[PDB]
C-alpha cells in the first residue's frame, strides 16, 4: 500500500528537491492536496547521533508521537526499543515482529482489560505511579515488572500545581512498600523532564531523584536496574536548547549517579527527537481574500488545526510558513494570515506574517513536522488527512541492513 | 445491549416508558461483572425527531439544511434524510456521505466560502449547482471549474473574522459576478455558535435585505435566504431556541414577506443533534492528594481531549460530569479532577468539581454531547473512538414515517 511504499533517494538529491519536484510536476494537474514527504534516512542519521551522544543509553520509541507503521518498521530493523501507552500501539509493534522485551507499557494509568492484554502477549514491564495501579496490576498480571515513575517540575509549563503523572519521593517510598507488601516486583524508576525543557540541569536533578529512589527500593529488598530517563530530547536544530548540550550535562550526571559497574541499565523515550525533521509538509493555496488597511492577505490553505496543525493547541507549536522558490530582497512584503480548510474561525494557522503577494495555487512548506502531527490528526469538516511519500536513498538503506547485522 | 453487525445501520427498539437514561443504566448494569468496560454513546433518534418537529413548529418558514460536519453519522444524516431536511455539506466528501444515502442534489447546499478547486469540481460533477462565497477570488474559481453554479453572497455579522463580505465588499462582488456572467440567486449568513444577542439575527436579515436590493440594482433574480446556525441544542443554556425564533420570525415578516417570493433556509447544525447523544465513560485510575486532612481525587477516565472531549479546546464547551445513581444528600463531597486516557498531560476533562468518592470500574454520564464532539475526535495515542449505541422507539418510528410522506 501507500503507507507501505517507499521510493528511492538518488545520489545528491535531498528531501527538500523531491519536493520540489512533486511540486513543479504537478503544476497544472489542479490536483493539489497537501502532503507530507517523509525521509526514513534522516531517522537513521538520527540513530547514529543518538548512539554516539548517549552510548550508554537504550532508546525506546515513543509510538505515539507518530505511529506511522513505515517509521516503526524502520525503527524495529534499527533495533530500538519501542514505548506503548495502549493496546493498538503494542499491536502495531507486535504486528511488524518486534519481541515482547523490546516494548515498554509505560502507561503510568492504564485501564484494566489492557492490561490484561499487555499480560498475554508477554509485555512484562509497565510504569505506575500509584496503589491503585498497583491494586489493579496484582489483579491482572501479577508477574509484571514495574517502573515507579517520579515526578518533574517544569517552569514552562501551564500547570504545576496539578501533575498528571509522577510521584514525589514522599509518595514513591510508600509506593515502594505495599508493591512490597503486594509481592510485586519493582525494577526501576522513570522520569519524563518534558518537551518544552529550557534548562538541562533538570535532567540533572530528575536522575538525582531517581538514585534517591533506587536507594529506596534497596532498604525494601528490591534489586532495582533499570534507569528511564524519558524523552522531551529536541527534533530540530531550529531550538535554543540542542540535543548535544542536553546530552553533555546528562553523561557526567549518569556517570555521577548511576556508573556502568553498578549493572544499571539505562534507557530513554524520545518520542520527537526521532522524527521531527524527518517529516516537511507541503500545503496548497486554495483561497485568497485582500484586505485594505496598505494590503494585508489572508490566505487560506487545505490544511489546518483539525488536521496537521493541531500541535499548535495541543502541543502549543510555532509554525513559520516556508516559500518554495525564495524570494529577491527588493520584492515587497505584506502582513498576511494563513487559516485552514474548514468552516470555523479559530482554524487560524499564522496570525501575521511577512510574505510576498502570493496567488492560489501556490505552496508553502512547513519543516520539522513529523511529531504530534498527523498522529493527532482528524477528519472534521470531511477533509482528509495527506498522502505521505516516504522516500530513502540507497546508501541509508545499507546503513539500515548494517544494524540489523 | 450490543451491536451485531455493522454499527453505523445498527438501530435497537426503545421500548415504551424507557429513555436513554434507562438504556444507559442497562448497558452498565450487564457489563458490571467483566474488566471489558470501554466508554461509548447512547444516540436517541426520536429526540432527533423531536427536534425536526420543535423546528417545524417554531420556523414554519424555514427550511433546515442540516450542518453535516457537526456529526457526520451515517445514521444520523439517514434519519434526517428520511425526515426531508436538507443539507449542508462543506467538503467533497461530506457529499459523497450524502448522496450516497440517496439524497438529490437540489437538498444539497455546499455551505463553504472558500473551496479548493478540485473540490469545486467534483461540486461540479456531481449536480450540486448552490455554492456560497464571500470574495473575488472565489468568483474567478466558480467561473473556472463551475460555470452554471448559483452561487449565495455569504455577508459578514457582528466566525465573522474568516469569513463574510461587507456590504461594500458586497456591492464590488455582486458587479463582478454580473462582469463574469455568474448567477447569484440569494445571500447567506451565520450569527455564530451560542450567539448572546438575538437581536444579531435581526441586523443580519437586515443586511441581507440591502443586499438584495443590490443584486436588484445589479438585474439578479435574488430569491434565496439562508439564516445559517447557532441555534441551540439543548435546554441547559440561557438563550433558548423559542426565545431565538421568537426574534427571527417578526424580522422574516418584515424584511422578507411571503408574497415577495423568497425561500428562506438555515443550517443547523447542533440544534439537531446536541442532545441527543449521551457519553458514558468508565473510570479507569484513581489517586488520592493530601491538602496539608483535606482529601481530593484524581479520577482518570477512559476518554480525553483527544477523543469526545476535543469540544473543551476547539468548541469552547464546558462538561458537567453525572453520576449514574442520584447521590444523597448527606453524602460527602471532594474536591476532584478528571483526566484523559493519554499520556498528555494537558488531556484534562475537568479540573475542579465536587463529587463524592468514587472508585476505579464506577461510571460517569455526560449529556449533551452530540455536537462537535465525535466529528473532530482522533485515535492519538492509539486509543479507539467510542462505540455509539443507536435507539428509537416506536412511536418515534411513526413519527419518521409520517414525516417520510
Ligand atoms: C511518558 C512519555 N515518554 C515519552 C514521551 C515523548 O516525549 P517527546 O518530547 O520525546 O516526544 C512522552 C510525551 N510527552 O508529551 C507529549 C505531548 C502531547 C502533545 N505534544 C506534547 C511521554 O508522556
Ligand atoms: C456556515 C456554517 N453553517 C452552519 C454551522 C453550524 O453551526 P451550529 O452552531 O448550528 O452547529 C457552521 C459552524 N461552523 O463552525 C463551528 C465551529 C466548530 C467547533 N465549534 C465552532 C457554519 O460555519
Amino acid at each position: 500500500n501507500e503507507e507501505f511504499d517507499c521510493h528511492f533517494l538518488d545520489e545528491g538529491f535531498t528531501a527538500k528537491d523531491i519536493l520540489d519536484q512533486k511540486i513543479n510536476e504537478v503544476s497544472s494537474s489542479d490536483d493539489k492536496d497537501a502532503f507530507y514527504v517523509a525521509d526514513l534516512g534522516d531517522i537513521l542519521k538520527k540513530h547514529l547521533r543518538w548512539l554516539k551522544a548517549l552510548p550508554r543509553v537504550t532508546p525506546f520509541y515513543a509510538v505515539k508521537c507518530n505511529d506511522s507503521k513505515a517509521i516503526v518498521k524502520t525503527l524495529a530493523a534499527t533495533g530500538t526499543g519501542f514505548d506503548c501507552a495502549s493496546k493498538t500501539e503494542i499491536q502495531l509493534v507486535q504486528s511488524l515482529g518486534v519481541p515482547p522485551e523490546r516494548i515498554i507499557y509505560a502507561n503510568p494509568c492504564k485501564q484494566v482489560s489492557q492490561i490484561k492484554y499487555a499480560a498475554n502477549n508477554g509485555v512484562q514491564m509497565m510504569t505506575f505511579d500509584s496503589e491503585v495501579e498497583l491494586m489493579k496490576v496484582a489483579r491482572a498480571h501479577p508477574k509484571a515488572k514495574l517502573v515507579l515513575r517520579i515526578a518533574t517540575d517544569d517552569s514552562k509549563a501551564v500547570c504545576r500545581l496539578s501533575v498528571k503523572f509522577g510521584a514525589t519521593l514522599r509518595t514513591s517510598r510508600l509506593l515502594l512498600e505495599r508493591a512490597k507488601e503486594l509481592n510485586i516486583d519493582v525494577v526501576g524508576v522513570s522520569f519524563h523532564v518534558g518537551s518544552g525543557c529550557t534548562d538541562p540541569e533538570t535532567f540533572v536533578q530528575a536522575i538525582s531523584d531517581a538514585r534517591c529512589v533506587f536507594d529506596m527500593g534497596a532498604e525494601v529488598g528490591f534489586s532495582m536496574y533499570l534507569l528511564d530517563i524519558g524523552g522531551g530530547f529536541p527534533g530540530s536544530e531550529d531550538v535554543k536548547l540542542k540535543f548535544e548540550e542536553i546530552t553533555g550535562v546528562i553523561n557526567p550526571a549518569l556517570d555521577k549517579y548511576f556508573p556502568s559497574d553498578s549493572g544499571v541499565r539505562i534507557i530513554a523515550e524520545p518520542g520527537r527527537y526521532y522524527v521531527a525533521s524527518a517529516f516537511t509538509l507541503a500545503v496548497n493555496i486554495i483561497a485568497k481574500k485582500i484586505v485594505l488597511k496598505e494590503q494585508t492577505f489572508m490566505y487560506y490553505v487545505n490544511d489546518g488545526v483539525y488536521g496537521s496543525f493541531n500541535c499548535i493547541l495541543y502541543d502549543h507549536a510555532h509554525v513559520k510558513p516556508l516559500l518554495q522558490k525564495r524570494p529577491k530582497p527588493d520584492e515587497k512584503y505584506y502582513s498576511s494570515s494563513i487559516w485552514g480548510p474548514t468552516c470555523d474561525g479559530l482554524d487560524r494557522i499564522v496570525e501575521r506574517c511577512d510574505l510576498p503577494e502570493m496567488h492560489v495555487g501556490d505552496w508553502m512548506l512547513f519543516e520539522n513536522m513529523g511529531a504530534y502531527t498527523v498522529a493527532a490528526a482528524s477528519t472534521f469538516n470531511g477533509f482528509q488527512r495527506p498522502t505521505i511519500y516516504y522516500v530513502m536513498s540507497g546508501p541509508a538503506w545499507q546503513l539500515m541492513q548494517q544494524f540489523q547485522n
